[PDB]
């Protein structure tokens, strides 16, 4: 039972580094140690070690790596590196040497300069700026053409979607999709679907119209993506417009949505804004009592994840988890 | 049913008229019979009398009156009131005639001149051509607004809400609705609300932002519906803009919206456009197994209601009854 259990028992497998460099942060540390007790990933903490020293006590962060960015041996390595990539902003050399002190900075590098597998922080820092270094130093995949913030969503007693679980987007980062964007996130939604779940991806692009019933600027910005997706990724199971009773329920798609590749199946829910996206998985989560779990980004080089500011040691852990498993993606 | 329940109860003791013009589908005669029987609402059957009862069968529906759209007392009065209503579109008398033989176009007239107080129809007749007469002769209520349409959502196990109770505007009907548009629906459910289910209204002006978390131009649509709202109907609790979380649930609310007369308590959902209504309402039903009424018409005149496909005898009968609810507006 649970997506999460599932998730950290592959990630004890795949032996991914992850940095966290909240390490003035006390569950962090208690994370790290949880971490490090189950192998779900060996680990870095960005840090100070004197500082941690107070931090950890009856906690045993030996197995893991601690790094300081005005110490450690490759530092100027990580300041060139930061530099280049930022220079064309009018920032001076020197000016690396601020943000690249940020653990933060230093743990978002580590990770594109192959020293680490992905990122984690935000438990108490700032939830729209890890986004930005991890931007800065990191950017978009392959075929990513932008990035995406999804969901996994896990209905009690539900046999819709895949035994329960979906996976919404973009329902966390991206506020007004294009036509393109709508299309470029069905595609990255469906391959991160896939590797976190396990299942086929059928991907069902969300209307209140079902392939006819309606017609809008709406309903053809939707069309249009599910069109231009059933096309860049041909393989992939996508169907449009849909409803979310003939996207999931078959007895509807056998009447609204006949031979379709997803009506009635359907185990993604792609949204046309973030209005629609974001009060979709509220109302999962607080009326139809589905454990959420997100924002989770996609789209990146590396996974670099970003948490709440208000959640545990058990949560990061997972959130490690995760991004272990999405690290497996370029292997 | 419970939310059906106690508004079949409360039609009983309104006493009010309602036009079932439909009346070659056995199903509508069916209601309407369990309707009179039950003492539910008082019926005009609009058609040919001969044609009613023979369909009827051994169906007690003696105490509806008929009206024959071909052949009743005020027939050139309705037809010369929709060339009036409609001339300035290109409708010429000659057309008039023959637009008014229609029976749902006949019934939506009797309730306009106040020979009913709503109409119902729809249930093996396309929407557009329910709504439509509706629009055209019996209009919105003032000169105000738009016609929308609502859900009833019914939680079950659910104490958010009004004990799991909610409505849903525009989950149904308005596709792409101006700020105007949003900000009027928000009033008009308020009090929709307020009149079905009989709870203080409580209405959140929906976004994925709440209270200024983020700014694009959707969530400045919500700022300037809300705002707009509040300036209509200043006695209202009414706020924006609200992610679902911060509208129901009252821990969040508190660190989201602290001090909100809406957030927390929530019992109204308005939605930026039918894309979020629609998806939010099939969700509600779907995955979390509420009970969903609707779609439902609000802000006319009088109310007019359309059905649909695949309703029962029972589901019209609990329409009807609907009917008669959102026709006490008026009495007080
Ligand atoms: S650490 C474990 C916390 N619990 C969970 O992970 C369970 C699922 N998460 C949630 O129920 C919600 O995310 C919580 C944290 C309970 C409440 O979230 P909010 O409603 O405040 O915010 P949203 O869920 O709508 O997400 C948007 C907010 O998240 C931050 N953010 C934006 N984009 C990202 C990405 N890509 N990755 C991580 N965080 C991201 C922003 O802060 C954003 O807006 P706020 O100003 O914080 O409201
Ligand atoms: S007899 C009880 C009817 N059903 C219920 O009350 C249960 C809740 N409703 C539903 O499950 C759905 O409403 C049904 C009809 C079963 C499924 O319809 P869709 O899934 O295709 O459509 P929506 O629910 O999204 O509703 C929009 C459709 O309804 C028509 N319509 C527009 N505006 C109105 C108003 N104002 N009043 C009544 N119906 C209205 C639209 O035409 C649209 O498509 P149609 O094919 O014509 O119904």
């Amino acid at each position: 039972v649970t997506f999460l259990e599932k998730i950290s028992e592959r990630a004890k497998k795949l032996n991914k580094t992850i940095a966290l460099p909240e390490t003035e942060d006390i569950r962090t540390l208690q994370a790290a140690a949880k971490i490090l007790e189950r192998g779900i990933a060996d680990i870095v903490l960005v840090g100070n070690e004197a500082d941690i020293k107070a931090l950890a006590g009856d906690l045993d962060l030996s197995k893991a790596k601690i790094v300081d960015p005005k110490t450690y041996e490759k530092k100027d390595e990580y300041i060139n590196a930061f530099y280049e990539l930022r220079k064309h902003k009018g920032i001076t050399l020197e000016n690396a040497a601020e943000i690249m002190s940020d653990y933060v900075y230093f743990a978002v590098m580590m990770a594109k300069l192959g020293e680490v597998d992905g990122v984690v922080s935000g438990a108490a820092h700032s939830s729209s700026d890890t986004l930005r270094p991890a931007v800065q130093i990191v950017k978009t995949a392959k075929g990513a053409a932008l990035a995406s913030a999804f969901f996994i969503i896990s209905v009690p007693d539900c046999e819709y979607g895949s035994d329960g679980t979906f996976l919404f987007a973009d329902s966390g980062m991206v506020e007004m999709p294009s036509v393109e964007d709508v299309a470029n996130i069905a595609v990255i939604s469906a391959k991160t679907f896939e590797l976190l779940v396990q299942d086929v991806p059928k991907v069902a692009m969300l209307s209140y119209s079902t392939k006819g019933s309606a017609k809008s600027k709406l309903t053809e910005a939707t069309i249009a993506s599910t069109k231009l997706a059933q096309e860049l990724a041909p393989d992939i199971a996508i169907d449009g417009e849909l409803q979310v009773d003939a996207a999931i329920v078959p007895k509807v798609a056998a009447s609204k949505a006949p031979g379709s590749p997803v009506a009635g199946k359907a185990n993604v829910f792609i949204f046309p804004d973030l209005n629609c996206g974001n009060i979709a998985y509220k109302i999962a989560q607080r009326l139809a009592k589905a454990e959420a779990y997100g924002p989770i980004t996609q789209g990146l080089a590396k996974p670099i994840n970003d948490l709440s500011r208000g959640c545990s040691d058990e949560d990061i852990v997972g959130a490690v988890a995760i991004t272990c498993v999405q690290a497996a993606a370029q292997d």
